[PDB]
């Protein structure tokens, strides 16, 4: 697929599972548009969000829900969740893994974006 | 200073400077009302913001552009900005620093809570 | 594999590729002993490094030759190398991924720890 | 104050406080000397470390015990050590900070060098 989404957990050393995640465009008129959206599987990958005819050039904002992430392990975290906004496409097709690591009050991401 | 940020820069080792900050508070509405904003100093850092009796508990948005930093420094940045959204809760006399590392497709952030 | 490198580039949002590795185990007479050696793939890893049989309780120390890595980019970093030290297979054996995500002045490392 | 570092608690979210933290330099033999040591303050930092005098080019390891922090927090920690290894360079008037931020499975690290 263009577009993965990998999550991991850096208090217990695991692939982040079960992590709901959202992806939005930016429409025409400037509104963030449901895009797609899905759930990490037990590798802490999200696969399948869309296809290359779909994912056109644009700016989306993928947004990870850590919150009910770590509220059902007992944490009480301090973020909403983690928003990754970025263009997309704007350079020729590419593919992009979105990448992040999750603690209860920090977390870091980053993009790996290679062509085919 | 119930609210500090802390922007720096991962590449060239150096706080932040002149980076655009801005803080938003979600309205009864659900809606993004500005709150606060500024741009980082020679530290990187950005105080006087709020003040504790406007600093009220609700859901806040820290937003950086990034992507400015980046392109006066002739990088090709990844994100549009890097957005931090968290709930500010009264559970006793608490402090809010929101650090922010940058890269060019990466970002780190945490939150330093503490009890003046 | 029990054991696996990946390095990733956050300056490029790439693979960090032809990354140096070198792994070591603390000996009896608390020196480190050179366990195993190896360079990143096309795709940030490194795979191979030892067996099940071979990778026995111990000290580890994973040292990723992060200067060298940037210095072929022209860039002149704050770091000689990353260095991971810890303790493996003191719980039984288990499968270990060590990721880097690198910057010039700045690097994250995280382990995800798994039990086949 | 040209080192100082400062440690922190991506997993409740403050100072990493009373961490113990050495610092070696590199000698002839290659081999690395004592250099200065302590326990990071309330605020997480270490101050006072050397002197400009004493601080002179070389290759330096900051060393910082993150497995008895996390234990007494009760927290299995993944590594032994976070362990930082740079080169000081004279180029120019120049102080250090060293920042780590410290999860069970997990930290970064960051240099920001400037000039005062
Ligand atoms: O295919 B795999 O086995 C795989 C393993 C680990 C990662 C980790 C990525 C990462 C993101 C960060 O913000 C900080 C950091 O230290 C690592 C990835 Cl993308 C893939
Ligand atoms: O004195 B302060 O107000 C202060 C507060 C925070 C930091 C450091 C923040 C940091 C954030 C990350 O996401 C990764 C990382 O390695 C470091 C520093 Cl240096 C100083």
């Amino acid at each position: 697929c263009p577009l993965m989404v990998k999550v991991l957990d850096a208090v217990r050393g695991s692939p982040a599972i079960n992590v709901a995640v959202h992806v939005f465009r930016k429409a025409a008129d400037d509104t963030w548009e449901p895009f797609a959206s899905g759930k990490t599987s037990e590798s802490g990958e999200l696969h399948g969000l869309t296809t290359e005819e779909e994912f056109v050039e644009g700016i989306y904002k993928v947004e990870i829900d850590t919150k009910s992430y770590w509220k059902a392990l007992g944490i009480s975290p301090f973020h909403e969740h983690a928003e990754v906004v970025f263009t997309a496409n704007d350079s020729g097709p590419r593919r992009y893994t979105i990448a992040a690591l999750l603690s209860p009050y920090s977390y870091s991401t980053t993009a790996v974006v290679t062509n085919p």
